[PDB]
């Protein structure tokens, strides 16, 4: 048996009855402050608090003025200067909105992607750098302090189809992206070119020059493979220097570029080998856009499937690809679980569903 046990303590359904596509705990809150997570779906962004006796306390909602916006994803950050939390959301309109979670009002917004945005990620060491991933086949790195587009990752050897997912490594030196073209691509952002681009993006003063700020066009990833999956890749995360990624073949694959002994930071762009370490098998999760998540210290891996089962794997264990997961089911939870989120201390796991239901699972302590 997996050593991580959870009990379902609460559930609720949102009034709009549309699929909830994203859920994110805020990992930037004080160990003293209450645990807060956001859900997104329809034209709605909703905040909830977790409290004693399994309560899920509704805090506040944001409804977009555009009735036909469809939010797919959200990401937390904080303002460098005020230390106050900020929430980025985006979806089918390709517009990035920054919401003030205290007032739940839109502060500013970025247009630019020519199509839907499927994922948002904030740099783990610079909270002002937001990465967006788009159906126009590109990734974009924004500086939301100076409202500038730093770089566009796409072109000659960028993705050939819609990009679905991306993730920064531990320190934010590199990005792995993936999408409908079956490929996984690595983009290093600690190169001198990207370092200078990031620095220039901070020095940009509009009321001090008339020349617009030109984004760096990054056309060549630092590594690319289509040898991991045989179909689209709808989720990728770094596991240390290893990569976890999934397609619609009912497995998360753990792999790394190069040969097994090869250091990630010496992989050249022309590297043709990958090493598959193993896979996490499951069933009934072969529909498009089902995301997996890990806890802060990457001791646990969670994936929901299309009939409401929630798998949790212990990542600390020997022979982890052959170990049985914990399967969490509730007889009232039958809809597809789109994304899950662990609280900062791994005490809570929240799942959100295609029928607008939210499920709260508490780790037995
Ligand atoms: C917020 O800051 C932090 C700081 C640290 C961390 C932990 C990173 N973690 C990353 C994974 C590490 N395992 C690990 N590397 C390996 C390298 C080669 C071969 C096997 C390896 N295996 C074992 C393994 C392989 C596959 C698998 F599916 C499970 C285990 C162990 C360390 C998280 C957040």
């Amino acid at each position: 048996k997996c050593k991580y046990s959870f009990k379902c303590v609460n559930s609720l359904k949102e009034d709009h009855n549309q699929p909830l596509f994203g859920v994110q705990f805020n990992w930037h809150s004080k160990e003293g402050d209450p645990l807060v997570f956001a859900t997104v779906g329809s034209n709605r962004v909703t905040l909830y608090e977790c409290h004693s006796q399994g309560e899920i306390r509704l805090l506040q909602s944001y409804v977009d003025a555009d009735a036909d916006e469809n939010f797919y994803t959200c990401a937390w950050t904080y303002d460098s200067n005020t230390s106050h939390p900020l929430l980025a959301v985006a979806g089918s309109r390709g517009i990035i909105r920054i919401i003030n979670p205290i007032t739940m009002q839109c502060i500013k917004h970025y247009v630019g992607h020519g199509n839907a945005i499927n994922e948002l990620k904030f740099h783990p060491r610079d909270p002002n750098l937001l990465l967006s991933v788009s159906k126009d086949h590109a990734l974009r790195l924004w500086n939301i302090q100076t409202d500038t587009l730093v770089a566009i990752f796409g072109g000659v050897e960028g993705h050939r189809d819609e990009v679905l997912s991306a993730d920064y490594d531990l320190l934010g030196e590199k990005i792995m992206s993936c999408g409908m073209d079956h490929s996984l691509k690595l983009w290093r952002i600690n190169s001198k070119r990207m370092m200078n681009a990031i620095k220039e993006s901070y020095d940009y003063n509009p009321n001090k020059t008339n020349r617009p700020f030109i984004s760096q066009k990054i056309h060549f990833p630092d590594f690319s493979t289509r040898d991991i999956h045989r179909n689209y890749v709808d989720c990728v995360r770094w596991l240390g220097d290893l990569i976890l990624s999934k397609s619609c073949e009912n497995a998360i694959v753990c792999w790394k570029p190069g040969k097994m002994e090869d250091d990630i930071d010496k992989i050249k762009p022309s590297e043709s080998n990958v090493t598959i370490l193993g896979r996490f098998d499951y069933s009934q999760c072969d529909i498009w856009y089902m995301r997996f998540s890990m806890d802060f210290w990457q001791k646990m891996l969670a994936l929901g499937n299309q009939v409401g089962k929630l798998y949790v794997w212990d990542l600390e264990v020997e022979d982890p690809h052959k170990a049985k997961c914990t399967t969490l089911t509730h007889h009232k939870c039958g809809a597809a679980i789109r994304q899950t989120s662990f609280s900062r201390d791994s005490s809570i796991l929240i799942a959100v569903c295609d029928d607008a239901s939210i499920w709260r699972w508490d780790r037995l302590r």
